[PDB]
């Protein structure tokens, strides 16, 4: 067997790739997300009910699809980070990155010995099918895609250093936590969050990397998609669930 | 404590009752569908990937919410009613019922010895809390509801033989099964089976049972209301999911 | 390895063996209750929310401790004694069995062909270790012991039928089952009741079978050891936890 | 989307299948079998410990490979065979098949009113993609596969009658089963029951159906595909697991 | 929907509540708890095998009950905290607290950016009840309440800078971590020990902090009681299920 | 009770301990591999999809069998240390030990206070029988193992300061980690690795502790057990599954 290709890590080059967030936390659940068509499929680790046991379920359910899994660790924890790479998540979020050098240990932790950290299993690994991916070891780091997210002041502060950072594919800007750390929470929308938003996206593409962002609004997310956004997040799964559920029921009262 | 009062059953003679399918066979998805206000949630046994222990686990989630649970089981089968009854689910609809003989046989299997053969173990049940419902055993029979599906020529064979069984409170009409079994296979919407159902939810009402119904098609679904029919599901939260994503996907492609 | 020696089949016949139901439905639950020294363990998938997969983990728990167990299915299903057999459950107890025809079928359903009508698939089975016991399908008949419950009026018609029957190991009274049947459902405690208990545990030890009861009474569970009852469950985990935790609560208010 | 393509029915007529059983019961350890290559996986629900749930996780795994699956239900439940079609089993096996009444019925089981019993439930099935297969009602019957077992004397007695049942695809024999009917349990290579075997075989292919067999035996399972057997299975996941570790372990003692 | 209103962060004002804790590790065991009536639940995260998802498990079986629940995370881990907090948990009890430092991290990591560090994912929480609490981000800081334990020598070293934090809510001294931290471990009842508690409960409360213990000891708890302790945990699942088992075992033998 | 005998940790002096690798990741799958008699299976927390819950499952499992249980945490995590110590496991193998100063911090995450910072928690604790051993506190100490692994050019850096560290029981060499380490990833068999590994081996019992290794090369695990290893483990449950499946299919291709 030949090492899967990350196609979301090609594509962040050639297209502008939508994307779907999954924090139903469930296999059943992402097996139907991944049934609609959606470029990329968010396993949310960070803020979803989630665990390496479940995403590992998720992984195996969207497998059968062309959507391409990213995976959102809870915390750029080398150790966990460890754990999703074997498991076999080829694209990882890392969430409140916050300067050069967390973003150099985040390149090292997804990169094997001798020149990053990450531990070396391939024998136990999904990642290399058991080694039935025979020159795994030697084929891994090509097809490993890490993203890091912006959404913080801390971040903000340090964006142009992150930005220079070589491993580092794309930059994913939080709304939510960003515009908390702004003093706007719950007030994304506001033009003081737009402004840095844009102006943060802008930056991001006139250093080379891939700018990434989630916004539900759907006049929101065609405008970072009209700016060159790489890849764009338009909803979440646990949200939309409810909404229709609600405005059906609305329908009947 | 006191038994837990079926009000999904005392509504059946005072109002219409407006429902949801529950088929994402997970105790986090049934939270979500009952913090939207439904009237009952129906978690599905028979077209679900749910068994006692799934459906126990949906039963305490919605348990924090005003929605009744009503639990399909797979099939009409006394051992099943059993367990279904002891884990505390409280109104049952029961598939493909098609004989008098057959639905006097579901009246006795969700009543305690000596009048019907519900098996008797009070001090393991959630359904008792454990024997925390002090008096369970005299007072569980009387919150106990008994739906029974019509959806098939057989079961309409046999309506008005149905329609006398006291113990039966409810006669669901289950399109999809129906209309295949009419000839007509995933096509509910014709003349031919909805003179059929409307007919069929006349005689219903006429002898003095509630009427149910599932349609996802908001024109039948509010025609079947108008009619005085007792309980229309009038969604699915799989079809819902599905749909919202698909919808979502298409605004960008 | 030598097939596991089931010490509860050959205690019936040497001593008076002192059960603990186990409803909690759980490995670590059943590990707990492993831990205090009864002579058995009764595994319940009738009466509480147990399937092939919880029953096995709990006989993995169990199996490290001298306790032995025993397996209640929900009803006398041959395929599903077949499946509790192959997990490796040595001693069933079968619910709600009303006649010498349906002990007889219990009895093979026990026992591999040409005598019995077990099904046969020693390769995959824990029973076997997956044949790690090399002599699995020539001992395994001779470690698996009957229970049957005796628990209705139709049990009762049939007392001396089944005790009749070679392969019945034990007949084991329900007393919340039976007081049900005899229209004192919740009041087994009745002289009316007792006086049938006695007389059906003096028959069944007249007949050369072991006899078993349930009692959290602690007064009519010795009454029932003096009469030389041979396998008395003396109490039940979920009422134990339920009521340890109120008599705690109620020195505090 | 269009239906899944059944490539393992469809090879019943163009080629010999070589299959691993699959009883680990886990997704986890059947991704680790899709890996291999094997033309057919049987998810054994009979004689491993699954139940819907964990099947339909195994279905999951799976699917990502080109290796096709085949369920074997515990027995031939109507109901149960329903479940196993809407998680998306595309081919059943059917333990322990018996006249040519039971052969019909499973064919009934398997396809859609009007011409079956199959319930319908398309909204809620993976079998459907959850309707995303949008034709999934028309497009259903013509993917399934119905495999029987010949393993017991009244198997043997109703051989040419099972065989002359239209919607039977294929004969399977058990020789575990069917040898220790014959009275030689575990002895299934002796002549007696091998020129049983090899007869019912001829007969199989000579009435144009497909047969099949399971032997762990190289020579065996050799000379059934030199006969013409048009789906062998060479295998057991769990007898490999033990017999790998313990060939391993006697290199050290 | 308004937002979940924390009556145990309020009572720690006006009553003395009585908690039991829960190690069970079990949504099922958890619910039988619930119905006992503790003023608060105590889900240990810290010494029972818990994770993210069954502590969630055990919030929705509670959620239906009074009793409130209270999560122990393994350490004062912020990512882990904001895990449980997004899951619903209103009342944290952090171990092994040691410095006003860490106290007041433990605080930030309890509330929202700007003032603190808790990740915001609003639209994936049971706790914003996937938004449908529609003000969530506004009223989530009032209703979260957070415990810290004094439970080593280091912490005695930092009591009064502890007990100087704005945010700590109430001290939880730990006699098992105490007592072996003073070099009596396995004997907090030494008047030592015993001595030190008294005067910390003493100091606790003149800070005008809530103060806080564990006792399985009657005599104990009762003390602690009339010495005001605002809340007290007065026994635990699993000693109670085993002391409870082997009691009942003890009048038989 | 008595505490269980830590049979490994004194055989580290007696004797040399063939081991199996268990990444199989669940208790149904350990269970199967606890049947062969190694002397030690590794439950593997760092490169197989396992959590305390699913670590606890398969030391369940084993339990019940003569193989010894040593449990591999995916880092050096104290709090992690305390979970894996309180589910039972008595012999901990910490991955990628750099320092006498971390091997320090190991060992005393192993021991109780004061003496060590091992959390205190028998009531709710396996590893006590929750206090059913009524001597824990004091005798648990005495049978807990602690093995760390030497991996890394520190590692190598920091061998003779690790080699004084008392309490340290075992260093175990991991030629995956170390091959990579020294830029020889995939080609640990390279002469200058195994001159490295070998003079590491001499230099571990130089000092009086236990050596320790994986290989499933059986050349390097003979030359390993030759020069005296105490711990050498032989193989893999994920590699045998997939080696003894692919070996199979080759025979009929
Ligand atoms: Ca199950
Ligand atoms: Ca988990
Ligand atoms: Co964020
Ligand atoms: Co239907
Ligand atoms: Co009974
Ligand atoms: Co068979
Ligand atoms: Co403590
Ligand atoms: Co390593």
């Amino acid at each position: 067997m030949v090492n899967t290709v990350n196609y979301f890590k090609q594509k962040l080059k050639t297209e502008q790739q939508i994307g779907m967030w999954v924090g139903l936390a469930d296999g059943y659940c992402a097996e139907i997300a991944a049934n609609v068509g959606y470029d990329w499929l968010l396993i949310d680790g960070e803020h979803a009910p989630n665990d390496v046991r479940s995403i590992l379920a998720q992984l195996q359910s969207i497998a059968a699809y062309p959507s391409q899994a990213v995976v959102r660790p809870v915390s750029g924890d080398v150790p966990l980070i460890k754990q999703l790479l074997d498991i076999g998540a080829q694209t990882l979020l890392i969430p409140m990155v916050e300067s050069a050098e967390q973003a150099e240990l985040m390149v090292k932790a997804t990169r094997y010995p001798p020149e990053g950290i990450r531990g070396v299993g391939a024998a136990l690994a999904r990642a290399s099918r058991w080694n039935n991916i025979s020159d795994y070891l030697q084929t891994a780091d090509e097809q490993i895609c890490l993203l890091v997210q912006v959404e913080s002041k801390k971040g903000l502060d340090n964006l142009d250093e992150i930005l220079n950072v070589d491993g580092v594919d794309g930059i994913f800007i939080g709304p939510a936590d960003l515009s908390a750390a702004l003093g706007y929470r719950g007030n994304p929308g506001h033009e003081f969050v737009q402004n840095i938003i844009v102006q943060t996206i802008q930056k991001i593409r006139a250093a080379g990397k891939a700018a990434g962002i989630l916004s539900a609004d759907e006049k929101l997310a065609k405008q970072y998609l009209e700016l060159g956004t790489e890849f764009v997040a338009v909803g979440v799964d646990t949200s939309l669930l409810m909404k229709s559920m609600k405005q059906l029921l609305s329908k009947f009262k």
